[PDB]
């Protein structure tokens, strides 16, 4: 009855359906045969996300304290990440979130609109005009979040060419494991240089702001700042890309809704929010452990067991959005907002940033290429082999009728 999560993501929607069916708490198996629990219903997910009994501390994981976890387990990196706001809870977590929130603010994001608009137009200018097939992901969606975050972080523009090469290697599924590790260090090198540069000469960027953040004398250490910058790249690059990609796929497959937005009858923000609910870029999130036995519906998560949050599956929970939860409809009016950015203390601090990027990129893209459409059947689109993410291999499209 256990549900094996396909690492090659050959059937995301089918898997999500099975997960909801086996919800609220579904017994699942992670790539490599590692069993864990997964909350697959909206209501139950929010409850656990705010339950102090479910912590990030990997030490609470029974199978962990033992030898049930293969040292070569591919997903070990997501299960046991480096120190950051991601690996802690309670007071330690509140400290990091409050300090970071003084830097990555709503205001800072609003003030990035102009720059995001400029980068978007620059990337659109680079798109071919021949009328042939173009991979909108590689040529538009992928590079945007990279340049935006670099600008936000205050990374020296002369380092961009190298940053691009590093990003390519770091996120490429074909990069040798050892090379990925080496690349992460060079990225850390650029981040550290940035922190050193801003300490030497403060400016109006996110790094300078992270340096200056303070709580009655308390502040972020160089290590905490660097781990935060690294986490923002790890958590916000591919997600933002997929948000843009999935939005284009959804509009392409729902003509009447695309029309509503192009005519101005529907807002672009509705495209973004429905895309986050219906096709979130983050299908599953590792990982939490029960410090004590925790009741979930008719079942119970034994103390020491693991729990992943299946945002992809619960996004279409009919108990939260009614009968039409199984389809894309940006005109819906549910009594429950989606929780694709999480819920509770660990709620995504990049929600405003991603919404701003997609909110600028999508309108600009369609204003210039109003007739853009998929160059292949939607069914022919495929996911990248990353079990926790909903990223497409590519986005073949024809910008205009050739
Ligand atoms: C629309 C694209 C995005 C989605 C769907 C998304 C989703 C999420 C979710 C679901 C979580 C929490 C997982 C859990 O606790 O169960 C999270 C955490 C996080 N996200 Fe995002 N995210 C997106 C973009 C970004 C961006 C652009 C950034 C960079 C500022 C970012 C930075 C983070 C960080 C730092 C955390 C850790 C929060 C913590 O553990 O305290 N995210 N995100």
């Amino acid at each position: 009855a256990r549900i094996p999560l396909d690492p090659f993501v050959t059937d995301l929607d089918g898997e999500s359906a099975r997960l909801r069916a086996a919800g609220p708490l579904a017994a699942v198996e992670l790539p490599g045969g590692v069993p864990v629990w997964a909350v697959t219903h909206h209501a139950e997910a929010k409850a656990l996300l705010t339950d102090p009994r479910l912590v990030k501390d990997i030490n609470v994981w029974g199978a962990w304290r033992r030898g049930e976890i293969p040292a070569d387990w591919p997903l070990i990196g997501l299960a046991n990440p480096g120190r950051s706001m991601l690996t802690v809870d309670g007071a330690e977590h509140r400290r990091l979130r409050t300090l970071v929130a003084q830097a990555l603010t709503v205001r800072r994001v609003e003030h990035m609109r102009g720059r995001i608009t400029e980068l978007t137009d620059r990337l659109l200018d680079e798109l071919p005009a021949d009328g042939g097939v173009v991979d909108l992901k590689a040529a538009f969606a992928y590079p945007l979040p990279m340049y935006v975050v670099a600008d936000l972080m205050g990374i020296e523009e002369a380092r961009l060419p190298r940053l691009k090469v590093l990003f390519e290697k770091f996120f490429s599924t074909q990069t040798p494991p050892e090379e990925v590790v080496a690349t992460l260090t060079e990225l850390a090198s650029i981040m550290t240089d940035t922190v050193a540069a801003k300490r030497a000469a403060p400016g109006d960027d996110l790094t300078s702001a992270l340096i200056q953040a303070s709580e009655n004398g308390d502040h972020l250490t160089d290590a905490e700042i660097v781990s935060t910058l690294q986490l923002m790249v790890a958590a916000g690059h591919e997600t933002t890309i997929s948000l843009i990609v999935n939005a284009v796929v959804n509009l392409s497959t729902h003509p009447e809704q695309r029309a509503l937005v192009l005519s101005g009858e529907a807002e672009w923000s509705a495209v973004v929010e429905e895309t986050l609910r219906f096709s979130t870029p983050t299908s599953h999130v590792l990982i939490r452990f029960a410090a004590e036995d925790v009741p979930v519906g008719d079942r119970v998560i034994p103390a020491g067991d693991a729990l992943i949050v299946s945002y992809g599956a619960l996004g279409r929970d009919e108990r939260a959005h009614g009968p039409t939860a199984d389809r894309f409809d940006l005109t819906r009016t549910s009594g429950n907002r989606h929780i694709s950015f999480g819920h509770g203390p660990h709620v995504c601090p990049g929600a405003a940033l991603s919404r701003m990027e997609a909110g600028v990129a999508l309108p600009a893209l369609y204003a210039r290429f109003p007739h853009l459409d998929l160059a292949v059947p939607a069914a022919e689109l495929r996911n990248k082999p990353v079990v926790t993410q909903n990223d497409l291999f590519e986005l073949p499209v024809r910008l205009a009728h050739h």
